[PDB]
């Protein structure tokens, strides 16, 4: 291999060589700026000053160059990269250093800045990084802009930079299968305002993207609006869409096949090759879809599902490379389409079982067996879902484990053994809560409406005590009525605005058997909802957790399993 | 901060490809009418005159063809590419070369990895040729070695060719010096005398200087009578200055002359509970008992060699991991006056206990557990002394432990539990020869004179083969004490056959005592016993051989009686 | 017609003939010393060849078959097989000889 010794030692001395001014024969002027460099640096680095130096012309014998259309700071910063290697990347100068990049066509740099600007992506730039990846030829970034967009943005459709887009890249986003969409008429409505930002520089694009929406919103309304701002005694274009949605026959997008499910995790793996997998049962198609493993078959991990439908992963262990395990603080996030885990900025300290809580956009893992132990063994930190950083909060003021959280209104409710502390995200403050008169742990609780159900405790048993927000009082209901001599695996949920059970009960000598029940709310009695039969649904195990969400079932897969 | 990794890599793979297109070059070298167009940057950071060649405001500064002498074309490349990849690859031929072009370019790292090198391949000839190479470009590390090895050698060669052509202050530095490994006063004399025959008439000057240089010791031998068969015509005051050097200048005793014929041991009882073992030595004639510094300081289970011309070598070994015994195939050689050790070229395998055997300047290992489960586990490696370099020999015949192997009469023996077999150096074979009638192991064997004495194995069974006559036969029993189990070496002292031998028995202390052995009595006369006031406990692993070595530079066992 | 008894314990080459009714050896097989050879002598296209394996000390397994000759005495390198294509076997695997159907099999997927 090459000496990396003397390799680091010509590239020092080369950089001495710049910063002290002592071979520069060829000198970069840019806005009155004077850039002194060497020529084999730059044909090096860049694929562009090969061009300009070893091509023959005006330029070759020429010891000043006008460089126009560049930026200084973009400039320099290129040349300290090329003359060191380091490239300081913000989260602003982005932009402007792919677009020297591409001037200069120095793929070092325009790798490095695809990379991070796929990191970077989010929701309040989508529709700015699609425009930039349209506007330079970037395949990757150019699709990772369309998942990303078609999503937030079929969630949003707000931004303002969505009226300025070009007539193609329109046509692809809406005209994709992947938009994210509870119906089709918003769709219709965001077309509809993007064509009325302009009248006639929209006009000959109103034949084109009416094309890929579906006629059932052709001959409805918004027909007649389009009529309204209609250029006057335009006769091209009302007779024109009256006899033109013969074709494109209403097909069902990918957007409204959304439906309420229970995702699973670190279930039985069927295959005894990994550890634990991921399943998840279908309330109405009553059928068991699989999910994608854990990244590096990640366990002991705690999950939690935005208002917005959005699945994270913070936390847990990989076995190290007999027991060997070690805990690792990565952070993934889950593609409800692609059925891939995205990985994400990770945490400062790495947790065993968090509890994952979402509010106020935020992403709150409360305690979790934290490798510090310090004075502050109960520290909890939230998650910028904009930034892509995390931030501490105000510590628990009590240590605590095996512990659950909920949020209710706008505030944090982590419950433990008797104890509950509400976190106040205004103030930053913990208050003292209700205090519960029975003693029980490894247990889960839901959040519906504004109450908190702490179903279960210590196996389990049935034993329910409701909390009240607005009251600040623990008091008891009812008892689920389980076969005796059982040990049942009780899991809170809230599913069709009503507040059911996946309670797991094994009898002796016997297997495990599925049911699930509906909590009436205003009379206290469990009521038979649904009965899950095993000839679908297998033994999932102990350590397993459920959470509730919506998944499509044309991008996941059938799991392939005898009942 | 210098990031190593991507941009590094692929900055220098396109340099070494703009070297290769002739690509943004605006210097080219004139070198006998050879062209090297290059860079002015890459000069300037690798050589330190092209950016005095280049910055100062001169004329070769702006000159594009710049017509450089004095320098090898070949060098000049090879300098070229490696500033251009890092990479020396440098031959054991044209190392002077490339060290004088270096010098001439004030290239440090160049500069360094050829000094290294030749600090390294201080062999056996080019010592007194590097001696004079780095005496004509000062380089005091290579200076100071090749004083060294040429005080080590050509004090028992003293007849190279190259030595002749010597300047005056380094062959003053090299006679007057104390470290002359010369047993005899008169060969130096011969020596400085050899020096100012070839060459007379012309260093009369600096004949007198050697003159007084060799002292009176050797002055007043010969050298008058032949100075006045050689002495030019008409010189009078030359006689005057000759007849002065009788009187002064403080007659010495000189340092070569302490070779005393001692014993080395290897892996002693060590005092300080911190350490495992120690080597240490033992003066037959002075009683005293001498130590000496363990070559790799954490690593055991070494075995030596005695060459003929008295040299020291340790081969193999095994240290502890020291995680939180690991097997070494290192070498090491032992030095007569520094009291340190050189390591050399490394084996192959990694050998547990190797036994090392010296013949016709070679160095053969024979055996010892080479590295473990092997498809042919009897195999053997030898070693040059002169190429510095590991050959590949015939292998063994039959796969032994424990075996002992020695040399007689320039050829191979090695000894196993009853089975002999004699490997021809001339034709790299192995013969049978006479098979013991007694299966013992455990156990050494000496060479002494043209008899090899198998003793001891497992006892006292002294076993004695001859090799004109290539049988076995017993001779005696050595008396010791009953309920005993005597630890046996046989070893030369001073052209006579003696032992080593120490006997434990239960709860009572370990005696050390050598007996004189005699071939036609086969009994073993009591000749000295070792005083425990002296030497304390050895242990159950240690060796023995049988080497000179020098007293003032090796240091005294302090131990109490 | 005549009968390849090739390992043991090794690299031991014991031909025998029906006709001749006798053992002889030939030669050793080329396999660097440390190594377990996991010799499997088959036919080959109406050519003798052996599928030998080696394996040292903190050392990867290699594939190779080569082409022996009658009055040679030599296996001369027949091919190579690469890793990136097959990988590690075992030790109690078995080998023979068939033609087999590449559309009714499946190839074998693996990281090279």
């Amino acid at each position: 291999q090459i000496n990396t010794e003397y390799a680091v030692s010509l590239l020092e001395q080369l950089k001495l060589f710049y910063e002290q001014q002592l071979f520069t024969d060829i000198v970069l002027i840019v806005e009155g700026t004077e850039f002194p460099c060497h020529k084999m640096v730059l044909a090096t680095c860049s694929s562009y000053f090969r061009a300009m130096f070893m091509s023959g012309l005006s330029e070759s014998k020429q010891t000043h160059v006008h460089l126009r259309n560049v930026d200084a700071a973009t400039l320099q910063i290129i040349i300290t990269y090329a003359y060191t290697g380091n490239l300081a990347m913000n989260d602003s100068t982005v932009e402007q250093l792919y677009e020297t990049a591409c001037f200069l066509q120095v793929e070092d740099v325009l790798q490095r800045c695809r990379e991070y600007l796929i990191k970077k992506i989010n929701a309040e730039n989508c529709v700015r990084l699609l425009s930039f990846a349209d506007l330079f030829s970037c395949e990757e970034l150019k699709q990772s802009a369309k998942r990303m967009v078609e999503h937030k943005f079929t969630a949003v459709y707000h931004q303002d930079a969505f009226m300025q887009l070009s007539h193609d890249l329109l046509i692809d986003i809406l005209s994709s299968d992947n938009l994210n969409v509870e119906k089709e008429e918003t769709v219709r409505e965001a077309a509809m305002l993007w064509l009325e930002y302009n009248t006639e520089s929209r006009s000959q694009y109103l034949s084109s993207v009416l094309s890929q929406i579906r006629i059932d919103a052709l001959s409805e309304v918004t027909q007649r609006a389009w009529f309204q701002g209609l250029p006057p005694n335009d006769k091209s274009v009302v007779v024109q869409g009256l006899y033109k949605s013969m074709p494109k026959f209403f097909k069902p997008r990918l957007g409204m096949t959304k439906e309420e499910m229970m995702i699973f995790i670190e279930a039985s793996s069927e295959n005894p090759c990994s550890l634990y997998s991921s399943v998840c049962y279908s309330p109405q198609a009553e059928k068991v879809y699989k999910l994608c493993s854990p990244p590096a078959d990640l366990h002991k991990v705690g999950t939690v599902v935005t208002p917005d439908n959005d699945i994270y992963i913070a936390g847990g262990q990989v076995p190290l490379k007999q027991t060997a395990f070690r805990t690792v603080n990565c952070f993934y996030w889950f593609d409800a389409q692609q059925n891939t885990w995205f990985p994400k900025t990770p945490m400062l300290f790495v947790r065993i079982k968090p509890s994952l809580v979402c509010c106020e956009g935020y992403i709150y893992a409360i305690g979790g067996d934290s490798v510090g132990g310090e004075l502050n063994r109960r520290t909890v930190e939230r998650y910028d879902t904009e930034k892509d950083e995390w931030t501490m909060v105000s510590p628990l003021p009590c240590a605590w484990q095996w512990s659950a959280a909920v949020v209710v209104h706008d505030c944090i409710y982590v419950m433990t053994l008797n104890l509950m502390y509400c976190y106040f995200p205004r103030s930053d403050s913990w208050v003292e809560m209700a205090m519960r008169q029975t003693s029980r742990s490894f247990a889960s609780a839901a959040a519906f409406g504004d109450k908190i159900f702490y179903i279960g405790g210590l196996g389990s048993s049935v034993t329910v005590e409701i909390y009240d927000v607005n009251k600040n009082e623990w008091k008891m209901a009812a008892n689920i009525p389980a076969k005796r001599y059982s040990d049942p695996c009780v899991r809170a949920v809230v599913i069709s605005n009503s507040l059911c059970v996946f309670m797991r009960e094994t009898h002796l000598n016997e297997r495990a058997k599925y049911v699930t029940y509906q909590y009436d709310l205003e009379l206290d009695r469990w009521s038979l909802r649904q009965h899950i039969s095993e000839r679908v649904l297998w033994d999932l195990g102990r350590d397993f957790r459920c959470t509730v969400g919506k998944l499509y079932p044309s991008c996941l897969e059938e799991s392939p399993w005898k009942p």
